[PDB]
DNA sequence: GAAGGGGGGCTATAAAAGGGGGTGGGGGCTCTCTTCCGCATCGC
């Protein structure tokens, strides 16, 4: 995966923008699913 | 037919006369925010 960083990233923090160039979200398994890839 | 020659008109100078015509001068690339339109929704 890429992800956008650097000056161009800087910009969209501060810039604040209704649509980011590389929307992301991290998502955390709760249950058994972390620990079994199956289940993820 | 080329070339030199001769005769005559053009040029400026003043001045008057009177009118036509010439001349010049007026006038009828990217990102963000805002606005408008179509739609579906309820309401009465």
């Amino acid at each position: 995966k890429n992800v956008t960083l650097g000056v161009p990233r800087l910009k969209e923090l501060i810039n604040i923008s209704k649509k980011p160039k590389t929307p992301s979200l991290t998502v955390f398994l709760l249950g058994q699913s972390a620990r079994d890839a199956e289940r993820a």
